[PDB]
């Protein structure tokens, strides 16, 4: 998921339209703006994508001088978020969250004994119910109560007709970071949201703190005075734009120096090396360039296999019908190809493409990941996680080998990982998690917790 | 516009699908299959693409063992192809164009003078009536007799109840290659349908041929002695998906060549090399791995930016806001640049990520061009041709350099680009047209010969 | 089918939506309207209603002076007319039909063998094709030339750049008329498109006459000087709006007369008189009136239940679940009702009407009809026409009363028609045609014309 | 807004459509159904029409034995009721509503004081929230005690995985009944539902009466031992289905006979009588068969003037173009008229009609309203509430008459209303309400209600 909010801009919603557009990879399953004039908050969202959402329902209804956004993952419209909630005496509130509440069943169970209603699956509403049933005297103060209460992933974007309020968890598992159009503040999951809008990276929101940005500008405030820095590595590694920066380190570049990483520990002898677009395309760009070893597109994705694209019966693929991706033969025929991707997860994709391949005539496929094995679930998101099985949970490298049927199998070491991003942190994993890959998770996992799916 | 046809499949309309489906890239602004079960043509298209036209209109309807598809580019459903023609007493027609026929006007007035009606604004219909409104006793020679009559590039896919058949001018100026799925045959515009679908590559249609192909088998036919070779460079340059083999010689493999060439003909000095994605991805790292300046994503294309997406206010666009790409300053800041691009037309956008690029602080931009200038029409498509005015046609490479305001601009020599292709052919062009680079056609173009546009 | 022209006026296009709209029951098949300037014809057509078509394809686009529109009954987005034909140097030409040619078999073969290609399956297009393979220096009089070859329904607009042509069939089979607005022209299948966009009636358009408008004025010109009247009774018995006047004769008034012609030819005894909404209003509010019985609404018709609409399993429909009627037992529970019909065709409804009439407790059903058995085939349109069985070609009244489960059936005599009709015309059935009752058709049936639905 | 649920039946939710088509006229801005089979409970739902709700989301994902499902009116999608919630410990509650809460606004304050979160605009939330925030051990107790604390008009289905719960406000303002199918026991807010379904009328739900139906069949409860009988009038002059029996009188024969009271109080000297369709049609009936005067169709509403319809613009309606009604001349041209209508609101229709019908040449035009002036606001419903100003509120009936255009204007006078439907319960008003004519509401308004729309 993603999110993205501005405030202090006549084109607010706009703004929110195009930066959520720049983070619409992070999830297509449904979208939304929330914005605010100063007196109302105007809303639209909807299921699909940010272009299915609007255009079939206007932006021009959506107004504001603020907004929030947010694009969701998905695995309901009550489930599309910002989630909006009016009252009587105390006006708005929206709010809008990227991460996964480790704790969340817990607490809905203690709100629900306190005879809260929840109309969501969402993490988001927890958060709205714990800041209404709080004592303080202002929200700023009521949020700092409530967010003191979550265990988790959690970046949050809300507001209210007056003001925007900021928070990220006190680990920072998922990115979040400022900018400024000129007077305006903008608030985004990556930086690519600001290089697609005009906007100025200012630095990054720090783990356990919380903006409150407003007509007469931004405030920071602790909420979780201990930090214990931990970003999700999937962020570096897959799941975040290339031309985003997370923490200042490129994405592009930190994934093309894993595939530096990766030919400086298990370089192989072949004759060409290709990604798969366009998870690992980065990687495979520095696998070569390290090697020597001359980068092709071997792999190419339809660019329309959307969710209206009709799957090739079963019987049809056996017969060789591709779906998304199939190998250039025009370029692998005879050769003997290093495969380079950013991880493996089901392994399906891997060993489909080495059977593709090698029915394009390759010779040699070696198969060479950016990732170590993922060998342990996450918890900090449904983007993230998955209710698919992990091979690398119960396939040693070789058994995984096997299995995708690769010449060879490389996964990148956790030092090589950690050393290919080049992340400056003081402890023995550079502020990162690594959880899905060690075991070794930042957070406590109660027995109640539920995997973000299972919501 | 795009192509396919296979004879000889349960399930010819579903293959056609995903053929159709490859060749996507070609055009979006139609499609339709019609297929034949030996009795009854069926027959679904519409406007948009290939999804938005089935499961918007259902693919079960069309049922068949052959069948044929186009897919459209387009600048009214009447003209989406293919076009059907049914009759009392002499069964059915469907015919599918890619190409132009140059002396198109011509004929419609001779035919309306003979009294023709016509009801689209396709060249199909065109070869619909010669056909209709000659003498011969069979349809194969009233084809080849109307076919005769033909001036310009073209690539025709037709079908009745009984058969298909399958024409390439006699310059071969598209692509036109058969393959076989076991024991059917398939014809397409490009080989990557053919990967797609499970087809094997066995030749190309040889320009001035025609297939005759049916339940007993395929027969070749010629219907124009002599040839003469001049298939269209930007298929080359551009117009084809990197994973086909345009006469053997792979899109990919030949764009990185034509990268290698730009690199052996005008290096400079500079730190990071980026292509345009999508369209001179495979030039880029050609000329990167020529010069050993390494290869980066510096730019990036939004995968969103479809006809749904609202366009920014160009007061939004002067305030920074990007449409389709955006520089990666991530990546850039700091640097200096190679630009690899395809080629230059208007010469809107090499201005355009100039700008970009140097607004992510890129320290100098070196635009390189895998491609001589573009000072003259084509004539052999809508696909092809343009009613922009060409910046190469008035404008030396000087003030075109000032005009996007490159540091350097470097267009491919033509024997650069000839070179660079590779095509063997034994004549001063290796058996390309370059006529939009030269300014010498390969076929006359008469005075009521109208640009492919405006019709 | 119903059409609908109006020349010269700045909203052609508009006035003809709502010309089209207030025809809109006579098919909701598909609709199209073109428009002319003067110099270019505009044109937007689709299939569905009217208003599926417009909002979902721009009524501002088509713009003009003169415009003819048509709106399409049907049991192919190439069918939906008007047929707009252009060409290189002779302009354009749009036509429009209501009716049916009950040679265009035979002229569509002829017209083939001479080397016509025929594209739609409408005989529309059959008149465009003798219009252009026809001698006569010009259009009014290729025009004329060619509709003496047609036999069978026709009312046709025709327009070009700068004309617009109306002609219709010398049997005056469909109703056609003609008004003003201000110095406008108007033409519509019915009147009551008339009353709806403010246009005065003028008169009616003669069988065999044809029209010619323009920016000086009308003018009449015969085409077939011996005439012999047979107007369409199922115009005034069932398929035209009450608000019209076919000949002056009002649809309301005629069917309330029918009403009153069943009441003094088989009055019974009984306690409320339903219609059938909607087809049957006026026949049972005239019924009611001469027997002095009340007039009730013994039946009620859902308003929503378009091809959106669900159809109920047939398992439900034996639960009793019901479609688009039901009867009022609020009503009838305990009474004894005449139930007025205008007409029956397969004997379905009928059938099913006594049954829940019974169901909601009526004690006795009496059918009486507005028409004569229908015991023939209608060859003057698709709308007229049925594929479906006629009861009353089998069965005697009797026997139909029988089927249906009346307690009696009563049809109109055809002298109790004609005479509740009111038309004054000097023949033994008053310039109306009979064919579907009494079998004696009004032009000559040939052995290859086919059933209108046939095509 | 309308309400239809079943209890004990396979295709509960099939019927629950059909059930709700027939109740589609209550409104058509939202709709939804909601269905449990004992385990769990299924839900579709949106706006639009139940049609466009359906086969635009499947009616196949929602199954069970028991369905509600409401159809409704309004001047979001969080607002389409049924309303179902969920609880990890406490299953499902799904809720709908028809009616208004008078309190609604003193009750969400208090509610939102005590920590609810409100996410509907709906007054169904209210009793969720309510329910929930209850202290009894059962539902059926937090339900009875929650009801006590609603004040205004409010039937409401609600039900769980093992029961439907009905109730109705002991007012009885809006209508709700109670029928058979079978063993199954179908509730709906009129008869006419169990016409359509097959249902037999059992009883009304008495006002403050609750009713638990289950798999071992329904019991009676009260929650209000003193009731006070005011059932909407507008719900027999105008709001229901002409074949619905509001308490056993039905509701043609009723709006008929206000026509005969009509004709007894102010019997004019006139030519015609139309109706307008579809208000007020059975009324026209009434009357016409009182005085004699023959029943016309003297005005038609095109059937197909949806919210898709473009309107006419402003000057086109100064032309004379209509929307949804016109004037027959064909009938009225030199008559003079009496136009009955059910009731005036704004007076705008009145106006328009009669000058419609006066251009169709009209000599006399004698309006005549089967309701008591309507000069107060409703409070008890969104369909039957308004936001527009009332003519009536501020003009005398003679300056009503003025506005309109008419020659006469009559009122049916309220003695005339109460004898016409025929009512006799045993108080000066025969248990209607008669609010919106005299002022003198039947319930308590609050200083901080809000009129229905205001929400
Ligand atoms: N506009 C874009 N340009 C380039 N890369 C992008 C863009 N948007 C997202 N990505 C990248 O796409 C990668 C995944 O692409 P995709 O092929 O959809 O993943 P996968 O094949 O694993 O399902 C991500 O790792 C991300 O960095
Ligand atoms: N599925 C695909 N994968 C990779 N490249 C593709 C694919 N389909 C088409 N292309 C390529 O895309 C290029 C153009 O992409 P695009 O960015 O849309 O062009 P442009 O930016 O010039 O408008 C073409 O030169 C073609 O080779
Ligand atoms: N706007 C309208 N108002 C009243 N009657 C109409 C209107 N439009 C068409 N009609 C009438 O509707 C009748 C048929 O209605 P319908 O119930 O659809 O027919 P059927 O039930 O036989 O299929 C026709 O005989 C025609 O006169
Ligand atoms: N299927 C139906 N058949 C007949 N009357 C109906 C039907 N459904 C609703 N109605 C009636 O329609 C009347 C209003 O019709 P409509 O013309 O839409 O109202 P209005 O013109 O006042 O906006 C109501 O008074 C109601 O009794
Ligand atoms: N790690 C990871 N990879 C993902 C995710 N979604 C898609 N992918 C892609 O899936 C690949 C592995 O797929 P799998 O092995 O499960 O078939 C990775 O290369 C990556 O490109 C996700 O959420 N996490
Ligand atoms: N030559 C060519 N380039 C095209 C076409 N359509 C898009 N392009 C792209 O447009 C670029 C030049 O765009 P322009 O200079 O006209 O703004 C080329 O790099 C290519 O990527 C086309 O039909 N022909
Ligand atoms: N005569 C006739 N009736 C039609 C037509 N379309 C619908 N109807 C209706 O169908 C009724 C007879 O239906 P059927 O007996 O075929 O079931 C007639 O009352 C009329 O209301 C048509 O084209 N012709
Ligand atoms: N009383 C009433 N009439 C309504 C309503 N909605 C539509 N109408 C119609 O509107 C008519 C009066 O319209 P008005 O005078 O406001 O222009 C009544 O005859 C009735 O047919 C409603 O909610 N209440
Ligand atoms: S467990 Fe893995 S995917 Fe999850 S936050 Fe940690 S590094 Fe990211
Ligand atoms: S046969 Fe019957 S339905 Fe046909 S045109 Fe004659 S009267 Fe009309
Ligand atoms: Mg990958
Ligand atoms: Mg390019
Ligand atoms: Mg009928
Ligand atoms: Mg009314």
């Amino acid at each position: 998921c993603g999110v993205f909010g501005i405030w202090g801009h006549e084109e607010a919603p706009q703004i929110t339209y195009y930066g959520l557009h720049s983070l619409q990879h992070r999830g297509q399953e449904g979208a939304g703006i929330v914005a605010t004039d100063g007196e109302k908050l105007t809303a639209h969202k909807g299921q699909g994508l940010i272009t299915e959402v609007f255009q079939n329902g206007e932006l021009s209804k959506v107004k504001g001088k603020g907004a929030i956004g947010h694009v969701r993952y998905a695995t309901g419209y009550e489930n599309v978020q910002p989630l909006l909630f009016r009252s009587q005496n105390n006006g708005s509130l929206a709010l809008a969250h990227n991460g996964n509440l480790v704790n969340a069943t817990q607490l809905k169970q203690q709100l629900e004994n306190q005879g809260s209603i929840f109309q969501t699956s969402s993490d988001t509403e927890v958060l709205a119910h714990l800041i209404k049933r709080s004592g303080h005297f202002t929200l700023k103060d009521q949020i700092k109560n409530s967010l003191s209460m979550l265990k988790g992933a959690y970046a949050f974007l809300i507001m209210t007709e007056t003001e925007m309020i900021v928070a990220l968890d006190p680990n920072g598992l998922r990115p979040l970071s400022i900018g400024m159009m000129g007077d305006a503040y903008v608030v985004a999951s990556e930086t690519c949201a600001f290089d697609v809008v005009g906007a100025t990276y200012l630095r990054e929101v720090e783990p356990g703190e919380m903006l409150i940005i407003n007509d007469e500008g931004m405030k920071s405030e602790r909420f979780s005075m201990n930090i214990n820095r931990s970003i999700c590595s999937m962020e570096y590694i897959y799941f975040s734009r290339p031309d985003s920066n997370i923490d200042g380190i490129n994405v592009h570049s930190a994934r093309k120096n894993l595939g530096k990483m990766l030919a400086q520990e298990s370089a192989v002898e072949a004759d060409v090396v290709t990604g798969v677009p366009d998870s690992s395309i980065s990687a495979a760009i520095g696998y070569a360039e390290a090697t020597g070893i001359p980068y092709e597109l071997g792999l190419i994705k339809n660019r329309y296999v959307g969710r209206t694209f009709i799957q090739p019966s079963q019987a049809l693929r056996e017969q060789g019908v591709r779906m998304k991706l199939s190998a250039v033969r025009g370029v692998v025929e005879g050769k003997r190809v290093v495969m380079v991707d950013d991880s493996i997860v089901r392994g399906t994709t891997s060993r489909r493409i080495v059977t593709m391949l090698r029915e394009a005539g390759a010779t040699e496929v070696h198969v060479k990941i950016s990732s170590p094995p993922i060998a342990h679930p996450c918890f900090y998101g449904i983007d993230t996680s998955t209710h698919e099985e992990l091979i690398a949970s119960s396939h040693s490298v070789e058994e995984i080998r096997q299995e995708i049927g690769a010449d060879t199998l490389s996964f990148l070491s956790v030092e090589g990982l950690l050393k290919g991003i080049g992340r400056k942190y003081d402890d023995s994993n550079c502020g990162q998690c690594l959880a899905c890959f060690t075991g070794k998770y930042p957070t406590e996992i109660y027995q109640d917790t539920v995997l973000p799916h299972v919501k």
